[PDB]
């Protein structure tokens, strides 16, 4: 119910923008998505500087000015669960748009506002594992659009691939890119294992970087998984012996069927789900670097 | 501090806001129109107006949007809004239709959306005597990835690229190709070329929004004898261009006058139509009268 | 069993077989039709029947198949398998033409084919009061890969992939774009839209087939007095479009009533295009008799 | 005659026949295989059988169609059909999966396939000393439109029409270009170059069928500490490099010595593999022996 | 053996450019191809002004400065092809190149040369008929290079596609574009007969604007021939009633033969090929006009 | 006024010159190289001789030109030529293959190039500072329309629109996406980016000219234990990029600090590698010496 916005923490219903904003009228802002995790004994951040600094690199890729630094962002984060006294499983959505009304597409010398909503959460996707569809949508491109910046215009592309594949009967999309190689679920990072080895698409192909992809591939590394960034087609996920999406919402959920075609829930996912649950828990000592504690 | 429409009653300009936490902020998914008053010392006309708010609904229906109001009490809506505030002069009116609920999750299937309608003063959003236009690095966005038809919210991210590209680096506007190279659009203005006598302005399937500017340039080409093709246009065909012009709500027609440093006169069917228009919409054209709803 | 026409003799369909090990078995090279006789009360008519024998043999030069029969040896050979059969009803007639030797090497130049020509009783491919339709993942196959504008086997693979994908979720029927991302076929059917009056199916060029039931809509338009335009079509034309069918031997002419969750109405140029159609293909239009090709 | 094996039964090769209104006859609906078996004057061994049939399946699964035998039924199947006509010489096998039931419908949806598995006397597919390559203008089929990885009988339309593009002006094979321009495939050979002492091949996420002479290969080359790459090769790479070869089943291990009338050497590495290949496959490398399924 | 260069006719062997030209260097120039016809009464060239009218959009589209008028180029070649006394067939090939030696890629302020050159010539396709092939090489794309001009550095693609479809035993290229629709043949517009219509391929699908094109298209007009400018697929070539090249070098050439697919040698090529020599050997009253008499 | 190699003889800079009728001048067919030499105060030191023609004779193979010449014959022909003018400062070479008959024809088939290499004084193309550089409209062309790897004279065209593009616009230079739209090149530079102390550049398949500016940067590299990847970059790595810098043989290692208005350190890395490449250049690296070609 407190709502941090530019400095100051005021009740959810002053966490509002003017219908007259270039952010609302032209998908122009920049957003980040984070979890905070209760275990018992405290609540904790994951990666929450990692994230600051995304939403800092996304505003710099669109040409939005956010006047806060990451560790200011990161502070606030702090504080605005402490306000609210939450001691439980939350999302924190942080968002840079711009405050005031303008019609002109030229945003240039704007200076945007921050806000930073914390929400209680549990899961995105059923935890043992979606049914996928490859959708009509193809990912925008990069000649188009920045899209290795969590960019808000970007995502009424992931709309489109989300709305299609659960009014089809599915639990989530897998897009193509405009060359046709598997990228993305609507907000998720893809991993096939083939032949006991991990693949996920590169930087290149026109993915977001995801944070729980990077865990991914440390959780690989500590494991001797041998992973690689590839390309990935159609045909290699529907003969994929696993298949996986990750992302700070999805967290690792099988991919069980992919447009009809029946996946193994299989072990190198259950090994990464479970050692991903263990870290976010604060369980795994090597990673608590990445836990911010609340308390 | 100006009167706004918003989901049916009149508040303050303060008070027509929406919460952060919208899928519409934070996902680009909404829509929007933009529509012209005009003041011609007699009375405050709005126009085509009906035109625009059936294409609010058609933006909505191509995105998936469910706008729960009528064309026809939209566009009484602008009236109500133009009135309390008492406008006697030319205004922008921007409705925009978003979600104000607080939604993280990409599924937005079953929301409603509300609409909101400002009215402002303004304003000649380009040099009337003509601009500058560079074609951009940036490509127009692609229906195969977005529904480019609807003036839908989170395309414009790709407009905004466009437009402080060709600003930053001096010039007044952007031109943006396609995903296959063919002349498309302006930021947020189609275009028309003159070539030998013939105008040309791209085909609804090269990516343009359908412009109601354009629309009402292809009735006058009509009216003036003016041969007409839509038909894609390539940069080529632009560089050897006997005229060149945007048209838009905000641009009405705005003669460009040099395309990546190369010359263009300001040229006599621009001139022409241009002054047409003006006539058409201060309502010295009996034929067009239809098109002006009057606000008093 | 019902009589088969296989290189130029009536077999038992039991016997209208081909080796496994067949170039176009194993490799797609092939080329078919598909042709409807309809029952009248009166007659079996066969419907543009040499237009279907002349477009299965442009087929084959097409890919380069040696077909060693003209339109008019295979025009005779459909209307004696029809009578060997004694058929009184609606059928569907297959003609195929394939190699029927054994051969691993794709080299299949200089190769004779074989044709066969089957007749079977058939009713309605679509639901008659209209169909809802999902465009899909898939994209159709292009022409700078495989030579669209011919029936060629090994092409309806991609077909086969667009129509189970949009029937695995419970739609009754597949649109495909283009890889330029343009609306061009059903998974086995030509595509209309209706437009603000104005009649619009793609054209040739975009990766379509050329079909004689379209090119049939085509003549009708023309009768009827609607404006009609050979253009490309996006998916937002889709959406937003006041009605939409798809055309097809098997299809006829299919009223689409949603796509992708938008609903469109089963409307009055659909309905007028299937109902001059059904009283053509029945002989009640004296001018396309000759288009009837009588069986008794 | 030569017994063929056709659902479980050895049959005459003139039984092993399949209806011409099959969906795989009519609309490439289909898998296959390529094997070999090679005669070393004391056995005759079957190469990768498992390997081929895992692959078949894979084949089937991502098309859609329904195989109801394990890689490990087929696999005994084969021998038992090479067994049962008392081959004792080299072989090419052909395992074809595809509908038996006649259907016009493109909706194949739980149908089951019908596998017929035939064994033929096999030398050489092309030249061993080398042979002239032409890149055509025909691209290969693309992901977006058919599944390319999966040896899939609809697809091989664009392999014939390379094919004989080739082969029409006395070239001896075809190389193919991917939709994006990068060199992929033979009409049905992987292919490798040699540049500045490291082995390259197009990726498997090119567009190229997974081959296993190229799996081969890629081992070989560990075994013989050549670097290798799995990497995009353009056309200009292709001109430019030291060595290049096509690999498949059929093909074995063939020098190019043409590209476009740009000549390359018969080179050292290509001539290594080729020699280490033919000692693989009868018999004469111990650590390879698991690859290798003795008939007899 | 006059050529004129720079106002002046000069012999052949002075007729040169520096090596180290950025034209010679970097495939920057225009250039042009125009007829003269010997009809035993005169010499007319063909369509003079409309060629060097477009020299100069060449020039302009590439941001070349030529500083001669259409009309000074035009006055040009009559008098280079007087100064040799010419009473024959001529080609004549005007080319705007720069003069100066030059390594950098900043041409901007530089100032054409123009050369005039005209020589006896034949035919450049055989008159029967000719066997084309689809080449390997497409059209090179308008987001690439400017292909509405007629510019110098272009025509390397055309020397792929020329070269190719020569040494595989054919007579001449056809080019697809970017998108798979055929455009052109490598130095000509091509022209299909489909059940009684002419097409030919539209200016945005990437072809040069013919001025040979240009004529065909008015003698259709002329003789009643309905005629369409639209896309051409292989496929509709390989099922074409007729086909046929044309270009200033190339004339009406009928296209008998497309990748081995035989065409008829058809009636609407033989009337325009027949009422194009009349026209160009002055026997047409109406398209006098277009013959500039060069004595 | 210098002397300059042309076809095996030393003629005045006058005489170095072409018929305006050549297929060279008018279809942009030959190709060409760019060479430095360096003066150390001892001596004067031509830098990667060998491997510059070496590209020339690839260049020419590539596009089907016939230079009569070995590499080892054109390297002492550069020799020769310094020499002849008794240079002794720093020079850039440039040889240029072309066709020195007059031809109409496009058929360069059978014709043997004419090679002329002159020697010029020069002189720093880019601000060592660093330049401000611009992602351009105009994409690189591609390889499937010229053999970009080669060094084609040709090809320039599109590399003089984007340099001009860039100029004409405030920047010093451009920045060129391929069709796929990644980051490929300068307008003749090479590019590297530097992100989290990784240095990227576009590899080979990427549309780029395969650079011996940029080869002796990956030599560097690894003697300074500086990661380093050969992978596509995007117009966001560039954007977000620690540090950014073209290469090549005019340009050496050129700092941009500035990419599309957004400012770029000129960094560490980057300085560390110009200032080796300066200390290899100069004959100061007793490894790269064998680079080094001594004139006297
Ligand atoms: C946010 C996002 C992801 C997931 O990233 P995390 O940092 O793991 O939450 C994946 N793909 C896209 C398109 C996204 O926007
Ligand atoms: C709104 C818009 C136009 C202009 O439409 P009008 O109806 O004339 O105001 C043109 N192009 C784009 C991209 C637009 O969003
Ligand atoms: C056969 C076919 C059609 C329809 O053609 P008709 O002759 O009208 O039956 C349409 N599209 C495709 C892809 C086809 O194969
Ligand atoms: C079968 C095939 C190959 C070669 O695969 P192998 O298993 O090695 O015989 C290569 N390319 C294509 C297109 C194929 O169909
Ligand atoms: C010159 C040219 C033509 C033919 O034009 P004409 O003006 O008829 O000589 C056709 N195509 C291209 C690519 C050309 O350069
Ligand atoms: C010549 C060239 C380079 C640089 O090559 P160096 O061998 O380093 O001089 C880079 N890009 C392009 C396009 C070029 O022509």
């Amino acid at each position: 119910m407190k709502v941090w916005l530019d400095g100051r923490l005021v009740d959810e219903e002053e966490a509002k923008v003017t219908v007259l904003s270039p952010s609302l009228n032209y998908g122009f802002g920049v957003f980040e998505g984070i979890r905070a995790y209760w275990n018992g004994e405290n609540l904790y951040v994951f990666r929450l500087r990692d994230h600051m600094e995304r939403l800092l690199r996304s505003a710099k890729i669109i040409g939005l000015d956010v006047p806060y630094t990451a560790e200011e962002l990161s502070k606030a984060v702090v504080e605005t669960v402490r306000a609210n006294g939450f001691k439980e499983d939350l999302y924190i959505r942080p968002v840079a748009y711009i405050s005031k009304p303008q019609i002109s597409l030229d945003v240039r010398g704007l200076q945007a506002s921050v806000a930073i909503a914390a929400i209680p959460f549990g899961k995105y996707l059923k935890v043992e594992g979606v049914r996928a569809a490859v959708v009509s949508w193809r990912r925008v491109h990069t000649s188009m659009m920045p899209v290795m910046a969590k960019a808000t215009g970007i995502y009424l592309n992931s709309i489109m691939a989300a709305v299609e594949a659960r009014a089809r009967g599915y639990d989530e999309a897998i897009m193509l890119n405009a060359e046709g190689k598997v990228v993305e679920g609507s907000g998720e990072n893809i991993f096939i294992v083939r032949r006991g080895v991990l693949m996920t698409p590169p930087l290149e192909d026109g993915i977001l970087e995801g944070i729980t992809r990077e865990t991914v591939i440390s959780i690989a590394g500590d494991l001797g998984i041998p992973l690689l960034e590839k390309s990935i087609t159609r045909e290699e996920l529907y003969a994929a012996d696993e298949a996986f999406f990750v992302g700070t919402a999805a967290e690792i959920t099988p991919i069980i069927e992919i447009d009809g075609r029946v996946l193994q829930r299989g072990p190198i996912t259950q090994k990464i789900a479970e050692t991903y649950r263990r870290i976010v828990l604060g369980k795994e000592e090597k990673y608590l670097p990445w836990l911010t504690p609340v308390y």
